[PDB]
């Protein structure tokens, strides 16, 4: 089998992706963020606090003759942003772009945090990392991806995001008219849980590239691309009155600047990054000020190849035996 869905950005930044995902009998049809670093699927429910839903489409269990309580299982997850949300599981059918998972945990939301509710346009999570950091206690979930696996083609799933358009997650196939050049492959460390692999190296502009080992993680859940602080005071530096600001929480730059691309490594590869997808506008409506797509990841612990970087490629998500990570141009 295969499964073949279109991805949104939520806004004119693209500060995240929305994916349709069908759940239930009928089908409700929820707008999930598909999160590569993260692996629990939860939506908000019928069962949300009711002051914390705010415009989002909600599932509910009850009206779907496919759905059961999956008895005694409950879930509470924090992200790196520190947003978080908890609640009960239900089993049901879902849904990707025409795959089917029959018996899928679909984790119903009793609490949501404010950035949640404060965002209508994104109705839940559908999680893409490994099964090792799914959640649900006391007895641990698999992903959709994992779930669907066996089924699939090839035990595969690309992400293909657009900058400032719509792009496409599928499921079990490479479409090979979906990039140019050939696809570079790279190993990743299942250790942690994510897709964890290590970059070769940057190069800022036209600069020369720089060798260096950069482990990070392909997390299409986190909007920018952060990466350690050397790395991304070269990049900014370019950038004519580009600072760091304490009280904004990050690199900013003149809106009326012109941004550098910022090259990765993937082995020999390269990835080019172009400069406007570096610029997340102003700070604040009417400022002069705009926040940068490149930040440090120093006091997060971890490199984040976030959307800014994944969305200048087509990204292989290899979950063979021993999963690898493949990027291409595009
Ligand atoms: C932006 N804070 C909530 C949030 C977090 C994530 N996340 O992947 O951690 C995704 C979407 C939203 Cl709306």
């Amino acid at each position: 089998s295969t499964g073949s869905a279109t991805t949104t950005p939520i806004d004119s930044l693209d500060d995240a992706y929305i994916t349709p995902v069908q759940i239930g009998t009928p089908a409700q049809t929820l707008n999930l963020d598909f999160d590569t670093g993260s692996s629990d699927l939860w939506v908000f429910s019928s069962e949300t606090t009711a002051s914390e839903v705010d415009g989002q489409t909600i599932y509910t269990p009850s009206k779907s003759t496919t759905a059961k309580l999956l008895s005694g299982a409950t879930w509470s997850i924090s992200y790196g942003d520190g947003s978080s949300s908890s609640g009960d599981v239900y089993t049901d059918t879902v849904s990707v772009g025409g795959l089917t998972v029959t018996g899928q945990a679909v984790e119903s939301a009793k609490k949501v945090s404010s950035s949640f509710t404060e965002d209508s346009t994104i109705d839940g999570l559908l999680g893409l990392a490994f099964s090792t950091l799914n959640t649900v206690s006391p007895t641990q979930q698999k992903t959709f991806f994992d779930n669907a696996k066996a089924s699939l083609d090839s035990p595969v799933f690309t992400a293909d995001l657009g900058y400032h358009a719509p792009g496409t997650y599928n499921f079990g196939f490479i479409d090979t008219t979906a990039y140019t050049g050939s696809i570079t492959y790279t190993a990743v460390s299942t250790k942690q849980g994510f897709w964890e692999w290590t970059s070769t190296g940057y190069a800022v502009g036209s600069g020369t590239f720089k060798s260096t080992s950069i482990d990070g993680i392909a997390d299409t859940g986190t909007t920018l691309l952060y990466l350690p602080a050397t790395v991304v005071s070269a990049y900014w530096a370019q950038v004519s009155g580009a600072k760091s600001s304490s009280s904004v929480g990050g690199y900013v730059f003149p809106c009326s600047a012109t941004l550098p691309s910022f090259t990765f490594g993937v082995g020999s590869a390269r990835i080019v990054i172009p400069g406007d997808y570096i610029d997340f506008g102003p700070i604040s409506t009417g400022s002069s000020s705009c926040f940068g797509g490149i930040q440090s990841s120093a006091g997060i612990g971890i490199n984040i190849f976030g959307d800014v970087a994944l969305k200048a490629a087509f990204v292989v998500f290899n979950g063979a035996t021993t999963p690898t990570l493949g990027f291409a141009s595009k």
